[PDB]
């Protein structure tokens, strides 16, 4: 796993996630603003190595918030701790929206160096959603009681000749955005529902905005890793003498960030209703960003066909 990705992947325990658009101000929007700011300085989006360079200054110039690995952890389970460790994920202490920042930055470093390097065989539109999902949730954090604006992605060359595990790189590195989305979005949605509790339709209206605006970069991300996937499955034809290894497989049942978003998006069904009640048109685009998200499983996820 050190071979294809930079890790540890340092991530916070998505059960720690705040739950209220306040407590999320609170927590993470002075950083979420600096990392925003940092990705949009001038010259950060001539193009696709120019925001790689950009994202690493931001990275640097971020005051340090890790205090170290969790450890043990009496809610983790075995099965929990081998998900994570099969991606190279390390569960770290810290301020759990700070720390979500933090892995924002450097899971899109981990794109952007493949993709400078070797391009991209995405289409245009799949692109500009995948990496819009980081301007979406760093944007959304920075100020979550408003929706967050759409920013310019540059694009990606197309794709060069294939070097060897490529697509396994690519395959981590996307997981890595999977996690950090997944984060993001279960804040969305929680978020989501706690302002429809307390009749704060404002806040439940940015709220959905985060949430179908980082579905939508979830999409994308579904298809990049798809896109990696079928070329591990053509680099796999090969028959091997030493034992055949499988790529690292996410477990569902035991990946926590999913197991977390999907809780958060089952208890926010009546807040959906609410703002269609209310005059919103948020509930329709995310029901169809929703339904495209879950279709894009097929061929990412080893429980789907
Ligand atoms: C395989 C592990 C994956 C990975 C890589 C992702 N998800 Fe997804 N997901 C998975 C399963 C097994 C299910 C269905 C569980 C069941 O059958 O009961 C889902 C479903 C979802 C849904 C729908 C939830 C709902 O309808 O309430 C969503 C919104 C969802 N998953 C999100 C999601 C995102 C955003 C992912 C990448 C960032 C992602 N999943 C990956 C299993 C898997």
């Amino acid at each position: 796993v050190a071979q294809v990705a930079t890790v540890p992947f340092r991530l916070g325990r998505p059960e720690e996630l705040p739950g209220t658009l306040d407590e999320l101000r609170a927590a993470v929007s002075a950083r979420a603003g600096e990392a925003v700011r940092g990705l949009n300085r001038p010259g950060a989006r001539t193009d696709l190595a120019a925001l790689l360079a950009a994202t690493e200054r931001t990275r640097a110039a971020l005051a340090p918030v890790g205090a170290g690995p969790v450890g043990d952890d009496p809610s983790e389970s075995e099965a929990n701790r081998d998900n994570d460790l099969a991606f190279g994920i390390v569960r770290t202490r810290g301020p759990v929206a700070e720390l979500l920042v933090d892995a924002a930055l450097a899971a899109l470093a981990g794109i952007l160096e493949v993709a400078v390097d070797r391009g991209s065989d995405l289409e245009d539109a799949a692109w500009q959603r995948f990496i819009g999902g980081f301007d979406a949730l760093l944007g959304w954090l920075a100020d979550p009681h408003s929706a967050p604006r759409p920013a310019t992605v540059p694009g990606a060359g197309p794709a060069g000749p294939p070097v060897h595990q490529d697509a396994l790189r690519r395959w981590v590195r996307g997981h890595h955005v999977f996690m950090v989305l997944a984060q993001g979005c279960a804040l969305a949605t929680a978020c989501l529902r706690d302002s429809a509790a307390r009749g704060d339709l404002p806040g439940a209206e940015a709220s959905a905005a985060a949430a179908e605006a980082l579905m939508r970069g979830c999409q994308g991300a579904l298809l990049y890793a798809g896109d990696a996937n079928r070329e591990q499955y053509n680099e796999q034809i090969r028959p091997t003498l030493m034992p055949p290894v499988a790529p690292p497989k996410m477990s569902g049942l035991h990946w926590r960030d999913h197991e977390v978003l999907i809780k958060e998006l089952a208890g926010s069904r009546d807040a959906w209703e609410w703002l269609s009640a209310q005059g919103s048109e948020r509930p329709a685009t995310f029901r169809a960003a929703l339904a495209e998200t879950y279709d894009s499983h097929i061929g990412v996820c080893g429980h789907f066909v």
